[PDB]
């Protein structure tokens, strides 16, 4: 007999197809069948008319790496319907490295001594002995890897340097992660060559890893960052995923029609993916750039002065008299909010065929960015229900089997019979993001319940207690 049968509602099966009404039967961690079930014997028979159950929420991209160690109920993502997320990105991991004070951005993911894995494989193992309540497809950050290794990294490394990080990057690989990250913009990585990059990269194509990036620039120079992209993809001969696509900076508005033509092409040749996120702010470390601070910005977090917390720069620069540019040095290390992109273009992009939908989430900040309770519901409800962007079907397709697919993760991402239970069940009609720029921690309205491998996780809008995620391998 089945666990339990969701009965009466709607499948959208994450293959892009309109949504079908249909049972879905569970069975230990797999779903074990799909249809008419009323003559299958079942435990439990839920009743889920009027719902939709669709395969869990795949967050593409998220730097969760710690959060899943210190909150392992994962409440900003199963309360948006998340059941899987892949973490190590924009070259920032939690391992390998063992600092006290790692450098910008990898601070991001710090809670005060949080970097203490000197191998990779003791940041896995800890996930499987403390398992979240989520699934975890793990990477693991070229700018960890440099910080690791090179005692100064404001220059291209060195030929032992990079022998070095390609050691830890193949054994990284080996223990389970499913690729490398890199994100050359930021100043730990900035120095980096293409060539060096290519290098520490290599063991991708002998343990079949994924090659991910936050690309060096994403303004005036976005041109010059795909190609550098689409050359590493091609010299490593393995799948590059671009990172938050976007055009920030009012320069570069409406520039999303030419770099989503320039991905189109590249995937016509080679292997490319990309991802984003529903929002016209972006979010990460406070750094100092012209680009990024021309327009609101606000601070998520800031280690000398927390009481900054919250406060818009403008203002806080203005009172110390100077530029937003020439205080951030003052006021690092911290974490800030950036509204450098367009909605035309933010539309384009998440309605561009191959996007999938990433958080990129910054769960440790003190006032955080929305899109770490508010992403997927935002695209289910805002962009595809209100505002027609696609139908229903092909977001939920852009945030399950898309990913699943393009990640690698088998038996995940589709309402198929023996594939795992990854599962949610929400209101079409009602899913919405209610998390907002004022208040970012809102809970999304319309999400029923969350399944991770057969186990509820999200119930009465509260964590169950099932700590039922896997690391995953690809
Ligand atoms: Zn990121």
């Amino acid at each position: 007999p089945f666990d339990y049968i969701l009965s009466g509602g709607t499948v959208i099966d994450g293959t892009n197809a309109p949504g079908r009404l249909a049972d879905v039967g569970v069975r230990g961690d797999r779903i074990a069948a799909v249809g008419d079930l009323s003559a299958s014997s079942a435990r439990r028979r839920i009743d889920v008319a009027g719902k939709v159950v669709s395969p869990g929420f795949i967050d593409s991209h998220t730097h969760d790496d710690n959060y899943l160690l210190k909150h392992r109920d994962m409440t900003p993502k199963i309360s948006q319907g998340v059941t899987t997320v892949v973490t190590g990105n924009c070259g920032i991991s939690l391992a390998p490295l063992a600092h006290a004070n790692p450098p910008a951005p990898l601070d991001l993911l710090d809670e005060g001594g949080s970097f203490r894995f000197a191998r990779f494989s003791d940041y896995l193992e800890a996930l499987r002995a403390a398992p979240p309540a989520v699934n975890a497809a793990c990477m693991v950050g070229h700018s960890t890897l440099r910080a690791a290794v090179m005692p100064d990294l404001r220059r291209e490394a060195t030929a032992d340097e990079i022998q070095a990080m390609q050691a830890l990057a193949d054994d990284a690989l080996a223990s389970g992660a499913i690729g490398i990250s890199t994100g050359a913009f930021y100043p730990p990585a900035a120095h980096a060559s293409t060539e060096e990059i290519i290098e520490v990269c290599r063991p991708l194509i002998t343990h079949g890893g994924v090659y991910a990036t936050a690309m060096r620039d994403e303004g005036e120079h976005i041109v010059q960052a795909l190609e550098e992209t689409f050359r590493i993809g091609r010299e490593l001969d393995v799948p590059v995923v671009i990172s938050h696509h976007k055009v920030m900076g009012k320069l570069n508005f409406g520039r999303s029609k030419e770099t989503l033509a320039l991905i189109e092409a590249a995937m016509a040749s080679q292997d490319v993916s990309l991802d984003a996120y529903p929002y016209v702010a972006g979010s990460t470390m406070l750094k100092q750039d012209r680009v990024l601070l021309a327009g609101r910005t606000l601070i998520t977090w800031c280690k000398p002065y927390p009481e900054l917390s919250g406060r818009d720069l403008e203002e806080i620069a203005a009172e110390r008299g100077k530029s937003k540019y020439d205080v951030v040095p003052e006021l690092q290390p911290a974490g800030a909010i950036y509204f450098m992109m367009d909605e035309p273009d933010v539309q384009r992009i998440l309605a561009f065929g191959p996007t999938m939908i990433g958080s990129d989430g910054l769960p440790h900040d003190e006032r955080p960015h929305p899109r770490l309770w508010g992403t997927f519901p935002r695209v289910l409800g805002h962009y595809s229900r209100d505002l027609g962007l696609f139908p229903l079907e092909t977001a939920v397709w852009k945030m399950t089997g898309l990913t699943a697919a393009k990640f690698g993760l088998a038996e995940r991402g589709q309402v198929q019979p023996g594939y795992y239970a990854d599962l949610v069940v929400f209101d079409p009609a009602t899913v919405a993001d209610s998390a907002t720029f004022e208040h970012p921690t809102e809970r999304a309205a319309g999400i029923h319940s969350v399944y991770v491998n057969g186990a509820a996780v999200w119930e009465d809008q509260s964590f169950t207690g099932q700590h039922a995620g896997r690391v995953l391998n690809r």
